[PDB]
């Protein structure tokens, strides 16, 4: 205990008991920590993060609490293969989740998936606090299938270039606005328009945005004002909720708050 913060875990207390799947950050695997509680282990790859950046931020991650936000346990720091200890989240990304067509998946559900994500997002812009890389492929799915937001704020730590260069073969093109792709222009304003294609992606059962372009083409298509276009499984009222988070003035878009009582209202009506 001696040696620990309180945003500090000793890797002794650790499990590990299965692996859980990849990203940038490399592998994750499922593990008990103390012989009892359920975590997941990103087990962060040599070279990936900007390390010391990541550990000074967890602390003011380790306060970020919310029942539809991935909950951040912790940090293995007294090492430098180094782990971050989260919420065991046991049906995986979302994306996967979505693209499985066994679920059979009715509307109802697939709203629920917005209104989970909404929720942990109208949080994170209460504390002014941007995910910068939303998509589903971020989002999580526990053992009762219920949707987390997760690896919010990540990216400001990653290394590789090919991701942080907007013009990088990895950079979140189909899930920018016009003037990210432009001119480099963050703002929680950025946060809502990938909240729109994530809604998209739901209701397209996990879908590619734009699947019949490359990156260069939908930059193109979008800087021109051309949109996605309403999934077959969305209503008009669902469709009208995702397409006005693309409004070409960002300033014109809805806050994560309008946003989810525009939800509440669908579900109200619709259910
Ligand atoms: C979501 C995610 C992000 C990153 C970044 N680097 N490596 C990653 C791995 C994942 C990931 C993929 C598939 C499943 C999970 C998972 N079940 C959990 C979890 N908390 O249970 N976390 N991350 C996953």
């Amino acid at each position: 205990g001696l040696g620990y913060g309180s945003w500090e875990i000793d890797p002794k207390d650790l499990t590990f008991l299965k692996e859980l799947g990849t990203g940038q950050f490399g592998v994750v695997k499922y593990g008990k920590w103390r012989g009892q509680y359920d975590v997941a282990i990103k087990m962060i790859k040599e070279g990936s993060m900007s390390e010391d950046e990541f550990i000074e931020e967890a602390k003011v991650m380790m306060n970020l609490s919310h029942e539809k936000l991935v909950q951040l346990y912790g940090v293995c720091t007294k090492q430098r293969p180094i782990f971050i200890i989260t919420e065991y989240m046991a049906n995986g990304c979302l994306l996967n989740y979505l693209r499985e067509m066994r679920h059979r998946f009715q509307t109802q559900q697939l709203l629920e998936m917005c209104k989970d994500v909404c929720e942990a997002m109208e949080y994170l812009e209460s504390k002014q606090f941007l995910h910068r890389d939303l998509a589903a492929r971020n989002c999580l799915v526990n053992d009762q299938g219920v949707v987390k937001v997760s690896d919010f704020g990540l990216s400001r730590y990653v290394l590789d270039d090919e991701y942080t260069s907007s013009v990088g073969s990895k950079f979140p093109v189909r899930w920018s606005p016009p003037e990210v792709l432009m001119y480099s222009k963050f703002s929680s304003k950025s946060d809502i328009w990938a909240f729109g294609v994530l809604m998209w992606e739901i209701y397209s059962l996990g879908k590619m945005p734009y699947e019949r372009f490359t990156n260069s083409e939908t930059a193109e298509h979008i800087a021109q004002g051309l949109r996605l276009y309403r999934p077959h499984l969305a209503s008009e009222k669902v469709y009208t909720i995702m397409y006005s988070c693309w409004h070409e003035k960002a300033d014109e878009r809805p806050t994560f708050k309008i946003l989810l009582s525009n939800i509440l209202d669908v579900m109200d009506e619709e259910s």
